[PDB]
């Protein structure tokens, strides 16, 4: 494929404030969207059919992420907690505690027994499913943390923060295995795993997101065209059909670049307030896009390729 053709599909209403994330749930199912109106809301991945609302915490809800069953959500709120969720009952299973102010990011590991989190405390805890207690805090950063990831095999966490770092974490001993640095230190903004695990997706609050060789240290590609100076924005790797990345962006608009040529191959339009948050269903070429609070709507595209 040389381009795809993402066309929207439909537009899922119903989130009061802001929405913060949107994540497919990893068997194509569900799409789970967090907000700013304290609630989190499941809709039909391939439909958009509106499906539950999950509510509970206090304050507003930064980040979800999925269990590797699909059966599980964790969420990470302003009210300082984290939340173990049950998604066909509704029940919450676990409220995780310890962080001492917002916690913003979440991720289940692979095996799903462990979670981990990061804090506007500049921490980066790592949290037992199964209990709820945080078997480790580690001395992340010295700014809020913008993003955590594990890797494919869960041996791995990768942390980013406005203090311009970004770590990689030994998940089983806590210790800081590395820490990388760009020219001029801008802040950095979200960071994730490559699918395969080999690489580093890095996004930085000067227009810019690069894709990093983290074991050499070796940035091996550059893609720019949107607008990223003032958000935490979510990136990520389509690969169900080309292989692009696919970001959010400050001017309303979904861009999608060639991974390997870095030309920017299609650019979604439609949400009317910066696209904070994107997401790639797991088996067909779908893309969730969800928008911050002068526009409150999540949008599905879909494309042939
Ligand atoms: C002190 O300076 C700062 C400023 C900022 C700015 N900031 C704060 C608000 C925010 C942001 C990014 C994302 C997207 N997101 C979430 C998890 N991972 C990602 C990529 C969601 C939300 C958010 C949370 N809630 C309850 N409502 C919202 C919404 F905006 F939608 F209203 C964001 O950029 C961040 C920061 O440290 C991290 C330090």
């Amino acid at each position: 494929p040389v381009k795809p053709n993402y066309a929207l599909k439909f537009t899922l209403a119903g989130h009061t404030k802001a929405v913060s994330s949107v994540k497919f749930s990893p068997n194509g199912e569900w799409l789970a969207s967090s907000s700013a109106d304290k609630l989190i809301k499941i809709w039909g991945a391939y439909d958009g059919k509106f499906e539950k609302t999950i509510s509970g915490h206090k304050l507003g809800i930064s980040d979800v992420a999925w269990s590797s069953d699909s059966n599980l959500l964790v969420s990470a709120s302003d009210d300082k907690t984290l939340k173990i969720w049950d998604v066909s009952s509704g029940k919450c299973l676990k409220t995780l505690k310890g962080h001492s102010n917002y916690v913003f990011c979440c991720n289940f590991n692979p095996q799903s027994n462990l979670i981990v989190s990061g804090s506007f405390d500049e921490s980066v805890r790592i949290w037992d499913v199964k209990t709820g207690k945080c078997l480790k805090t580690l001395p992340a950063h010295s700014d809020p943390v913008s993003a955590v990831h594990f890797n494919r095999d869960g041996s791995l966490i990768v942390s980013s923060s406005y203090d311009g770092l970004c770590r990689i974490w030994d998940t089983a001993s806590g210790q800081c295995l590395k820490t990388l640095i760009d020219d001029d230190n801008p802040p950095v903004s979200f960071v994730k795993f490559s699918p395969n695990g080999k690489y580093i997706l890095a996004a930085t609050l000067d227009n810019t997101l690069k894709l990093w060789d983290y074991s050499k240290g070796k940035c091996l590609k550059t893609y720019t065209g949107h607008k990223n100076e003032k958000y935490c924005i979510f990136a990520n790797f389509s690969v169900t059909g080309g292989k692009w990345i696919v970001s959010g962006s400050e001017d309303n608009l979904v861009y999608i670049w060639n991974l390997q040529t870095k030309e920017i191959v299609q650019k979604l339009q439609g949400h009317t307030d910066v696209v904070i948050s994107t997401a790639c269903h797991p088996t067909e070429n779908i893309i969730a896009s969800a928008a911050l609070e002068n526009d409150k709507t999540i949008k599905l595209w879909k494309s042939d390729c």
